[PDB]
RNA sequence: ACAU
DNA sequence: CGATGT
């Protein structure tokens, strides 16, 4: 079981959980940063991981790329498979923004198709995912 | 327990 | 140490 180097890797970074959430996607082989989401004032780690995968799906579809996506998040990979983010985060004014983004990401999954493999990054064998924030 |  | 998740 070896790394698929021709892939996109995503990760979340946060200040608090729940807290400020950002995410980015990188070329697994080179580390080149391909997209970075503006920090969201309040969210959860798993909402960020979910949004990062869905943004990766949208990024690769727009560019007609068949590359797989690596995520280290068991939770987010399942949420994407399910097309349903089962977050416990309260819905209030402070969490409105991230919940809007999560709702819209689910909506995108329910109205689009993709063949993109979404693969578990095996941190125990390979070290930190290439998109890691190092926090 | 596993993944963050 | 605490929080998010299956
Ligand atoms: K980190
Ligand atoms: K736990
Ligand atoms: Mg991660
Ligand atoms: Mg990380």
């Amino acid at each position: 079981e070896e790394i698929i180097w021709e892939s996109l890797s995503v990760d979340v970074g946060s200040q608090g959980n729940p807290g400020i959430v950002e995410y980015k996607g990188v070329d697994t082989k080179t580390g080149e940063v391909l997209f970075e989401r503006e920090p969201i004032p309040i969210g959860t780690n798993n909402m960020g991981e979910f949004l990062a995968i869905v943004h990766g799906l949208r990024y690769l579809k727009e560019r007609n790329s068949r590359k797989p996506i690596y995520s280290d998040s068991q939770t987010a990979i399942k949420w994407v498979k399910d097309k349903k983010a089962k977050s416990t985060l309260v819905r209030n004014e402070e969490t409105a923004l991230i919940w809007k983004l999560v709702d819209e990401a689910e909506e995108w999954l329910n109205t689009h198709t993709y063949e993109t493999p979404i693969l578990k990054w095996q941190t125990d064998k390979w070290g930190e995912i290439k998109a890691d924030y190092g926090r």
